[PDB]
């Protein structure tokens, strides 16, 4: 039921380290990394541990942190936004699946919440 996860590292592919990419992972990431509810999205959705067959038949773009994090560890990004966009993707596949009020997505929302607070100033 897991499809492969996403990758972390592609050579057909051009990587630059930008300050804001240091940032995002030595002061966003981290922060979120740390947060009480980060712990389900610190690696990718588990469907046969979850027993939850139906995720990756609803969910086709799958991200979390746990990629995030070795992405940028490996400079695989060639600016913020890209990084940023992966986040987002990783809320947004949430609010998909779940529906609002469930307690997966008040996790995903406290971390949203802090996740925006932190990247509303960036480095130069
Ligand atoms: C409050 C609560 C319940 C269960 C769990 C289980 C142990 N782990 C886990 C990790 C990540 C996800 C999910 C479960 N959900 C499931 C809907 C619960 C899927 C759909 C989803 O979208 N994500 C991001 C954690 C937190």
């Amino acid at each position: 039921m897991n499809p492969p996860p996403p990758e972390t590292s592609n050579p057909n592919k051009p990587k630059r380290q930008t300050n804001q990419l240091q940032y995002l992972l030595r002061v966003v990431l981290k922060t979120l990394w740390k947060h009480q509810f980060a712990w389900p999205f610190q690696q990718p959705v588990d469907a046969v541990k979850l027993n939850l067959p139906d995720y990756y038949k609803i969910i086709k773009t799958p991200m979390d942190m746990g990629t995030i994090k070795k992405r940028l560890e490996n400079n695989y990004y060639w600016n913020a936004q890209e990084c940023i966009q992966d986040f987002n993707t990783m809320f947004t596949n949430c609010y998909i699946y779940n529906k609002p009020g469930d307690d997966i997505v008040l996790m995903a929302e406290a971390l949203e919440k802090l996740f925006l607070q932190k990247i509303n100033e960036l480095p130069t």
